[PDB]
């Protein structure tokens, strides 16, 4: 599926990700722009072998199981497919224990790059929440 910016920002409401951790709706909508631009079936593939999976760009190094990434850990649980369904829960939840982690929203380097600092509000500006 890919959102549209206020689908995905009451999407991410409605599972809780509205200031968790301190981070506001807007740092979570932008995150999702730059790394999936709002697409459920994003992948990308890293240079370790590892690859990020869905609208948050979960990585199978440390948090989803994809069967190919050698050495790797599975920290939320799940499939890494289960990551690129329309239904945002499970990449929901297992970027509740990554931004949990210790650097916060830092683990996603398009939000350092791309968003913090910036006036992240303007990502759901106009949306009704
Ligand atoms: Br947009
Ligand atoms: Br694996
Ligand atoms: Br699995
Ligand atoms: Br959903
Ligand atoms: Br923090
Ligand atoms: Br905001
Ligand atoms: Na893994």
């Amino acid at each position: 599926k890919v959102f549209g910016r206020c689908e995905l920002a009451a999407a991410m409401k409605r599972h809780g990700l509205d200031n968790y951790r301190g981070y506001s709706l807007g740092n979570w909508v932008c995150a999702a722009k730059f790394e999936s631009n709002f697409n459920t079936q994003a992948t990308n593939r890293n240079t370790d072998g590892s690859t990020d999976y869905g609208i948050l760009q979960i990585n199978s190094r440390w948090w989803c199981n994809d069967g190919r990434t050698p050495g790797s850990r599975n920290l939320c649980n799940i499939p890494c497919s289960a990551l690129l369904s329309s239904d945002i829960t499970a990449s929901v939840n297992c970027a509740k224990k990554i931004v949990s982690d210790g650097n916060g929203m830092n683990a996603w380097v398009a939000w350092r790059n791309r968003c913090k600092g910036t006036d992240v509000q303007a990502w759901i500006r106009g949306c009704r929440l």
